[PDB]
């Protein structure tokens, strides 16, 4: 018997459109009694509102997922999230907790960066955003152009920096012909630490 | 007994002045018989110059260590180095092997990249390396000014682009009147698919 606990992603806890989830997964339970009962706990009270699926035989035993949706304010206040798993016939139950990351938040900065000269030998060429001095480090950046989306990017992980905050890039490819003829690009950076959790930054020739 | 084989640092095999070293980690062997003797394997042929490391009683078990040194250009070929390990009253010796990623090594670019505009506000400010293109992801990233080494930089892992290639930034952070008053900074990588496995490609005002 072992049981994960998962947090939501940033982005279902920023947007209040979206659903936040916490999910219990318990794997290894022995194939004899596959019953298991789950109690959830947020900050202390019992909530009652967990959707748990329905038990499926590993290959190998059964694992169960339990799901709670979550109020977007109590995980960002920084309530515990506790999942009490019951098996019949299992010495104690399993106790797991989980809350977002402890410490000042705090607001992250946002530099877009056109190509270096010597990358215009190329037919790509890289718009660079950095986003740095952000904490916790939960973020969720995406580019886009005339409000559609943007593709050929990748965002490093977010690193630890000398000051305790967080920085990352991400690098967006796109050919030297869009760049060249004008053209905005623009990266957005989601974050608690930002006013209505969001920010854009252009950047054009 | 579980056995780890490490692999030598990328800036060992790249500077023909350093000494790179395939370490080969035993664990959880009982303390009934702590002897344990190495064999060694590159790329099938045995080697016998393998320093091994006298065995130290964990708080928990013994762990010992056996130290080869390998030569710059054996690994950089990919010779595959195999760690067999005999232990007294064991049912038969475990091995493992080690080698160099596999594919076709490929040239890293580098641009670097002034603050941007908004970011002059500060009295620190960011300097920025991008690195693309490279193949395997095996890579040294440093800064200097001056030929002295510099400090408050930090560098992301190597993260997968979309062409199978690696890429990576460097964020280096200098006041902004170090970098206000001309003065050049300087973006050193160390990669297999470089002429001598090292560019320099500079910075300033
Ligand atoms: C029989 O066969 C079974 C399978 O059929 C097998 O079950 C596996 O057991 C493994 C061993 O226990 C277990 O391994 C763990 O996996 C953890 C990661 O799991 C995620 O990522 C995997 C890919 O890497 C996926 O395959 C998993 O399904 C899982 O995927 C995540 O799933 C959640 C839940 O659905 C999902 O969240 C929700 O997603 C939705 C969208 O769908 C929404 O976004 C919701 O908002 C959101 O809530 C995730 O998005 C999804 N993510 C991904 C990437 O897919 C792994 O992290 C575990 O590592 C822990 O343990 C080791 C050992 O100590 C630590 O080194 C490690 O750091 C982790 O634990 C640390 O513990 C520390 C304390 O000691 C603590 O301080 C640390 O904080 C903590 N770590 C961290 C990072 O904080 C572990 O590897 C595997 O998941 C099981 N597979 C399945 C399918 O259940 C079983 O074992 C077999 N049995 C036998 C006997 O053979
Ligand atoms: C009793 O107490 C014992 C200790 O007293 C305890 O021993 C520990 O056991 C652990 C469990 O087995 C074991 O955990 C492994 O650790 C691996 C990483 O170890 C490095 O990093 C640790 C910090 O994170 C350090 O503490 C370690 O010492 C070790 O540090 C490295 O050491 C080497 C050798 O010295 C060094 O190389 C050399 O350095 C010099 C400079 O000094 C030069 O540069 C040389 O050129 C260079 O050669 C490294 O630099 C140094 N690095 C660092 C960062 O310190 C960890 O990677 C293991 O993970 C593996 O297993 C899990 C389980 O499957 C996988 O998830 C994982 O990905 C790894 O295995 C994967 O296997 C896959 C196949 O299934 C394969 O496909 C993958 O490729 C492979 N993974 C990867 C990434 O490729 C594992 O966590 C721990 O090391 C032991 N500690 C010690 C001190 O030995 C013992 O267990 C206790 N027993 C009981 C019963 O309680
Ligand atoms: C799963 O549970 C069953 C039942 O508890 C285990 O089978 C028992 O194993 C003990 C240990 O020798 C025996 O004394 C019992 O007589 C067994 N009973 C039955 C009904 O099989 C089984 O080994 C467990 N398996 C795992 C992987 O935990
Ligand atoms: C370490 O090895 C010793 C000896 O092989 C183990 O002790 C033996 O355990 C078996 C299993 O019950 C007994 O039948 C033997 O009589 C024991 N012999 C001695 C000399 O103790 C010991 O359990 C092993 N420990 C670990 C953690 O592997
Ligand atoms: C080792 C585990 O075996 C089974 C699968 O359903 C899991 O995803 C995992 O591969
Ligand atoms: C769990 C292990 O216990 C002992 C130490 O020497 C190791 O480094 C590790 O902490």
């Amino acid at each position: 018997p072992s049981v994960f606990l998962f947090p939501p992603k940033p982005k279902d806890t920023l947007m209040i459109s979206r659903t936040p989830e916490v999910t219990c997964v318990v794997v290894d339970v022995n194939s004899t009694d596959p019953e298991v009962k789950f109690n959830w706990y947020v900050d202390g009270v019992e909530v009652h509102n967990a959707k748990t699926k329905p038990r499926e035989e590993q290959y190998n035993t059964y694992r169960v997922v339990s799901v709670l949706t979550v109020l977007h304010q109590d995980w960002l206040n920084g309530k515990e999230y506790k999942c009490k798993v019951s098996n019949k016939a299992l010495p104690a139950p399993i106790e797991k907790t989980i809350s977002k990351a402890k410490g000042q938040p705090r607001e992250p900065q946002v530099y877009t960066l056109p190509p270096s000269r010597e990358e215009m030998t190329k037919n790509q060429v890289s718009l660079t955003c950095l986003v740095k001095g952000f904490y916790p480090s939960d973020i969720a950046v995406e580019w886009e152009s005339n409000g559609q989306p943007e593709n050929n990017y990748k965002t490093t992980p977010p690193v630890l920096d000398s000051d305790g905050s967080f920085f990352l890039y991400s690098k967006l490819t796109v050919d030297k012909s869009r760049w060249q003829q004008g053209n905005v690009f623009s990266c957005s950076v989601m974050h608690e630490a930002l006013h209505n959790h969001y920010t854009q930054k252009s950047l054009s020739l």
